[PDB]
């Protein structure tokens, strides 16, 4: 429904502390819609595709706000390109190099802090210093056959 | 020196869980030693050329492994030619996510077989596709200290 649509993103700019505006909710609207990892320039087709009258610079500062207050998350490829990701939850990615395509996938928890664990293990190996505070970031890269 | 590129040649086999052999060291060594994409007659016309005595059938079952877990690259031309690059990097990092400085860190072949294990798993029961010929890279960020 477009009341619920509008209450949903309504509350996702406020949770986040955000001033609500017509283009801020079209766009928590169009980003969020679905898992998806868009470059700057992709956002703004997105929403210049719904919204024509709204300027690039206003979708981008936007779309930078958006990161600063966590409701999308930076992402970024061995490449130095700058992705914005509307999965917020942490996850990992799969990348088909035929393509590009990204693929969300996840790890079993245990598994994952098994992990964290030993390359903390060998990060204090070899500079004799611990790593606190840490995030885990996992890139599966592959060619996808089929 | 040429007891450096046994160990390091050595040390990418055993990373990747590739049982060691003398054809494996060699092959390792010339492919890997210079960064460089080939073709598999390429391949074959290099690997023939310093090991004469080793068959078409030996040398493609290694590159084919090779391939299979991910020590060289394939690039797979929109052609329909198919290159395997020895620009791979074999080891993981630690970011400190004060200073921005990056360093190399290692994980236990038995865990990064398990953790390819199951994000491929995962990758195939969602696409319905296998990924092949991956590449896992790990980022571990955090606070060094001291
Ligand atoms: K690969
Ligand atoms: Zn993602
Ligand atoms: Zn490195």
């Amino acid at each position: 429904s477009m009341k619920d649509s509008y209450e949903r993103s309504k509350k996702i700019l406020e949770d986040a502390g955000i001033n609500v505006t017509v283009q801020r909710l079209q766009m928590a609207n169009l980003l969020l819609s679905k898992p998806q990892h868009l470059t700057a320039d992709q956002v703004f087709q997105l929403i210049n595709e719904h919204m024509p009258n709204a300027s690039r610079a206003t979708i981008f500062n936007n779309l930078k706000l958006f990161a600063e207050k966590g409701i999308v998350n930076l992402l970024e490829l061995k490449s130095g390109i700058t992705l914005y990701d509307s999965n917020v939850i942490h996850h990992h990615h799969a990348i088909d190099e035929k393509t590009g395509e990204i693929y969300d996938i996840s790890l079993d928890s245990k598994l994952q802090e098994k992990v964290l664990s030993e390359l903390k293990q060998d990060f204090k190996l070899k500079t004799g210093s611990s790593l606190e505070n840490c995030n885990l970031s996992i890139t599966l890269k592959g060619k996808k056959n089929p």
